[PDB]
């Protein structure tokens, strides 16, 4: 739980978008910490000499309780007001599991979204979150 920065002092961080499968039309957000009544992509700080598509694949199992084909890098994304720089993957999911790490010490929700659904629920707190879908 070390947190990892780039030279500028951005924080590191990797995600996947978790997709239902290759045809890449759904997509499983989970819930805010913050304010649960809200949806975020799953994602989180790489450690240290963690290689990105790892840390990404870690954080997904942590989060959203769920494993996969990991897929392309989507790319490189910036948050300017919050400081972080987050490397996005595709992961087609091929395990649901149940019990995962963040639903029994926070009782994280998940759920998928149609691409445009997922792009609606993201745009007013996570902006960023909702442009890794416009490519
Ligand atoms: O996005 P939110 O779930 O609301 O809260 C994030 C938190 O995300 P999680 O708690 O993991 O969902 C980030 O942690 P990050 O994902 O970067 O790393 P780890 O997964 O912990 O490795 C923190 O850095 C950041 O401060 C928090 O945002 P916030 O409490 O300011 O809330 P808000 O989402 O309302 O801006
Ligand atoms: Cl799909
Ligand atoms: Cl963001
Ligand atoms: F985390
Ligand atoms: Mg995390
Ligand atoms: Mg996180
Ligand atoms: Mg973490």
């Amino acid at each position: 739980q070390t947190r990892t920065y780039d030279g500028d002092g951005y924080k590191k961080r990797a995600a996947c978008l978790c997709f239902r499968s290759e045809s890449e039309e759904e997509v499983l957000l989970v819930s805010s910490s913050r304010h649960p009544d809200r949806w975020i992509v799953p994602g989180g700080g790489m450690e240290p000499e963690e290689e990105p598509s790892v840390a990404a694949v870690r954080e997904v199992c942590e989060e959203a309780g769920v494993k996969g084909t990991l897929g392309r890098l989507v790319g490189i994304f910036e948050n300017q007001e919050r400081k972080h720089r987050t490397y996005v993957y595709v992961l087609i999911v091929t395990e649901v599991l149940e019990d995962w790490e963040d639903s029994v010490n926070i009782g994280r929700k998940r759920e998928w979204f149609k691409i445009e659904d997922a792009i609606k629920v993201l745009q007013y707190h996570k902006p960023v979150q909702a442009s890794y879908f416009e490519t």
